[PDB]
């Protein structure tokens, strides 16, 4: 057997052994039918030492790059080292702290060439290798010609804060987006911020526990040998045009100006929060999949399906792209779209 359960009433397939060699076998037939999935215990998997945050700002925090503030987009002030000193010193934020994200950072070729032991990790340590590794037999991603493929097609790391030290929920550290290809996100590790008077890891914990959960959800947060970093919504690619719609709609009640063919998907400018989700459901009957992600959790998701993302805790994810067949069309389609 492979140890599995159901997530989101049926809408995401939760692989629990990420050890089983035939995990492919399971997911296969949940794939097909667009549903995303999560393999747990990644971590195990990985050299975990290669990606906390101590030794990633040692090695690559001489580079510099633009720091992204996640409340309103706009470029921050701070460096890569400053960045980096306040990933669990929350004193040595700049000011009510900002949430910062350091994003693609390294991502593409320049990953797999500038971080070459933890590209290497990466590759041996992929869940549902057939899929997921550039050498897996249902993976079309290195065999198609260029033009089928995004031109940014590689792995991506991705540091920010968490949103817990604002006291701001309204903060999406990743907002709403459409997915362009399939695409695994791993959370590789998990930073306690300190100081200010931030809530502790325990009050933390508490506040993922308010939210709405799915009971399989609840009970992995009591155990404490999980460390919950994340909490995701993920929305089925189906329903794209309502979420649309919906945001659109907002916009205008807001006051908020636009353009006649203004895209909020494509802008990539929404964090949907709990009383616009509550509204998206009601309005549109758009359901909203919640997702704890915990350390070593690995999310797979098809080309087409829509998340966002809200660390609560300081993360390290990264995401690497794959191209099944069972999305290549919605993909092309995306992947075109995008010029
Ligand atoms: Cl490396
Ligand atoms: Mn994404």
């Amino acid at each position: 057997m492979i140890p599995h359960s159901w997530i989101c009433e049926k809408h995401i397939l939760w692989l629990k052994d990420y050890k089983n060699s035939s995990n492919w076998k399971l997911f296969k037939e949940c794939w097909k039918q667009g549903q995303p999935a999560v393999v747990s215990g990644v971590h195990k998997k990985m050299n975990i030492s290669l990606w906390k945050a101590e030794s990633i700002s040692l090695d690559f925090g001489d580079h510099q790059a633009d720091l992204l503030n996640c409340k309103d987009s706009i470029i921050s002030n701070a460096n890569v080292k400053e960045f980096w000193d306040g990933f669990e010193e929350v004193s040595k934020r700049q000011k009510e702290t900002v949430v910062l994200k350091l994003k693609d950072w390294p991502s593409g070729e320049d990953f797999k060439t500038m971080m070459p032991a933890r590209y290497e990790d990466l590759l041996k340590s992929l869940p549902l290798p057939e899929y997921c590794n550039p050498e897996g037999k249902f993976n079309l991603a290195s065999h198609l010609p260029g033009f089928f493929v995004r031109p940014d097609l590689g792995p991506r790391l991705c540091s920010a804060y968490g949103v817990v030290a604002a006291k701001d929920h309204d903060i999406g550290t990743t907002n709403l987006h459409i997915e362009v290809s399939d695409v695994v996100n791993i959370l590789v590790y998990v930073g306690i911020a300190k100081g200010n008077g931030i809530l502790s890891k325990a009050g933390i914990l508490k506040k993922f526990e308010e939210e709405d959960l799915d009971d399989i959800l609840r009970k992995r947060l009591k155990d404490s040998s999980e460390i919950p970093g994340a909490l995701w919504h993920i929305y089925a690619g189906k329903d794209v045009d309502k979420i649309r719609e919906f945001l659109q709609k907002i916009s205008k009640e807001q006051g908020l100006e636009v353009l006649p063919e203004h895209d909020p998907i494509r802008d990539q400018s929404w964090y949907v929060n709990k009383k616009l989700r509550q509204r998206l459901l009601e309005e549109y009957g758009v359901r909203t999949c919640t997702l704890i992600q915990f350390l070593g959790d690995a999310i797979v998701l098809p080309a087409g399906a829509l998340h966002q993302v809200q660390n609560f805790h300081s993360c390290i994810q990264v995401t690497e792209d794959f191209v099944s067949p069972e999305h290549l069309v919605e993909s092309f389609h995306l992947t075109q779209e995008l010029r």
